[PDB]
């Protein structure tokens, strides 16, 4: 089905100044958008700021201002973070929009209507700060920051409280059956897979009823009033996730501002979201919750959900490290250095290392040896001879890189799919060593033709499916290549020999990634 390839990274708490969570989130629909794009698709990616509830209306008390300046000023410095940090994201979403509320208002009413939402009691334990309903299971001993005891969640570590409501109460208990089929039906839809059999074995155990109301008073007037009651408010996970329908459904002008909220999501083709990126802290929101609502509404449910080992809610600035090492090479390390975990050291130390062992003498090594006037005398693709055995073995490695690198930028594994890039440069480089081409100019000319034009190639190659990680550095390596525009975008590209020889560098100067001291 032709649709628009809908990506989302979560909107984000405005508590808290933005901070390195929240830039690895949105890099991360950030490549996904890329890579579609690249791939030449159309593709609409979402972000934004979850602006409503306790925990920031307390935070706007605590800095002694109203939650509208506060949330206003907040969102502001995410802004400019994604703006800082060079994101292509289609389109910002704030919950204190005005169409934003219409959504949430239309959405609660088809589930009150579909006899989903009834008044009740919630009578539990609640982190303010993670806005989550936690079991007596989940909650444990610890300290408030005064130093006294307490009780802490289990998940997060935040003090909870103890909370006695009526609420609104939605029906997900009713839900535990369709969830477990949808999750058996679709076995890649939540990833990875221990995250997935983590979701399986939470609802298989059974599903409580949810809350998704407080009293006005607990919230400080700082959310959505539910429709025909404004004595409740909409719990902020309900308003929260429902940005995501929202987002699906708002016309943007070339600037980036929200212009025509549409009646129905079908005239945008972009709901249900192809992609969720979220931390492995909101899972149980993305995973269960959210599709029970939707299951309700008779909507969609999204295609994928990719779980990230961070905690998106000793300092490590990222506009800091970019200035000091490159944009590209820090998105670079981010992305690379870890996969579903949080393990792998965000040190200095390894960002240098990972900088100059794979950008520098791996990657930009390449791109000097087989563009200098040195080796490519003529500056230009060359047309080449016969293939050896030993050509032919690269060749292959460079044709059947595009369909690994498309299975794992669609599980989504980013990071496997720079492994898999960075596999065949090593071996293209290997490959350069093994033939010396600087030695080929004398000796054996015929030859040096066959050997350029194949790591001309490769880097080509590798450099179109590393356009995701590194937008701006590709941008270079094909003004070097001299690598005409059409050709640095589609599946069509992805073929080994879409640029003809004949074709001319572009113009000399410069390094593409400077090496760093130990
Ligand atoms: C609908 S995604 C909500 C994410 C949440 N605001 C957070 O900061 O974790």
């Amino acid at each position: 089905v032709e649709k628009v390839f809908f990506v989302t990274s979560p909107i984000y708490y405005v508590n808290a100044a933005p901070h390195i969570g929240h830039v690895y989130s949105t890099l991360i629909t950030d490549v996904i958008g890329r890579y579609h794009r690249v791939k030449g698709e159309r593709v609409f990616a979402l972000t934004g700021t979850d602006e409503h509830g306790q925990k920031v209306a307390e935070a706007a008390k605590q800095k002694q201002v109203s939650p509208y300046d506060f949330t206003t000023a907040v969102a502001g410095e995410f802004k400019k973070c994604f703006e800082q940090m060079d994101y292509s994201i289609d389109y910002f979403i704030r919950t204190t929009n005005e169409q934003h509320k219409a959504v949430v208002k239309e959405l609660w009413t088809k589930l009150e209507q579909k006899g989903d939402i009834y008044l009740g009691r919630y009578e539990g334990w609640y982190s303010i700060s993670d806005e989550s309903f936690l079991t007596p299971q989940n909650i444990t001993d610890g300290v408030d920051k005064d130093g006294n005891p307490c009780k802490v969640s289990l998940e997060s570590g935040h003090v909870v409280t103890w909370v006695s409501e009526e609420n609104y109460m939605f029906r997900l208990s009713a839900f535990r059956e369709r969830l477990l089929e949808w999750y058996h039906a679709n076995p890649g839809c939540i990833v990875p897979e221990f995250r997935r059999r983590e979701v399986i074995r939470a609802v298989e155990k059974g599903l409580p009823d949810l809350s998704v109301s407080r009293a006005r008073a607990t919230l400080h007037n700082w959310a959505i009033p539910v429709p025909g009651n404004p004595d409740h408010c909409v719990y902020v996970w309900l308003d929260a996730l429902t940005n995501y329908l929202t987002g699906s459904r708002l016309r943007v002008d070339e600037s980036g501002k929200e212009v025509s909220l549409v009646d129905d999501f079908n005239e945008l083709e972009r709901f249900p979201a192809d992609v969720h990126v979220i931390g492995k802290d909101i899972l149980k929101f993305h995973a269960i919750y959210w599709p029970a609502f939707l299951l309700s509404a008779g909507l969609p449910l999204p295609k994928k959900i990719v779980a990230h080992g961070w905690w998106t809610k000793n300092v490590f600035d990222p506009v800091e490290k970019a200035e000091e090492f490159g944009y590209d090479a820090l998105k670079y390390f981010l992305l690379r250095e870890s996969g579903f975990s949080d393990d792998g050291d965000y040190s200095d130390k390894n960002m240098i290392a990972r900088l100059n062992g794979e950008l520098a003498d791996t990657l930009g090594n390449l791109v000097m040896r087989c563009t200098s006037a040195k080796i490519n005398v003529n500056g230009e693709w060359p047309s080449p001879a016969a293939y050896t055995e030993e050509d032919e073995s690269l060749i292959q490695l460079i044709k059947d890189l595009p369909g690994t690198a498309d299975h794992y930028y669609l599980i989504p594994d980013i990071q496997k799919a720079i492994i898999a890039v960075f596999d065949v440069l090593r071996a293209i480089n290997a490959y350069v060593t093994d033939m010396a081409p600087w030695k080929l100019v004398k000796t054996d000319p015929e030859r040096l033709r066959t050997v350029l034009y194949i790591t001309l190639e490769g880097v080509r190659v590798t450099t179109l499916l590393l356009s995701p990680i590194l937008p701006r550095k590709s941008v270079v390596i094909f003004d070097m290549l001299g690598v005409p525009e059409v050709h640095r975008k589609g599946i069509e590209n992805f073929e080994f020999g879409a640029v003809p020889p004949g074709t001319r560098l572009g113009p000399a100067v410069e390094v593409l990634f400077s090496k760093r001291s130990t």
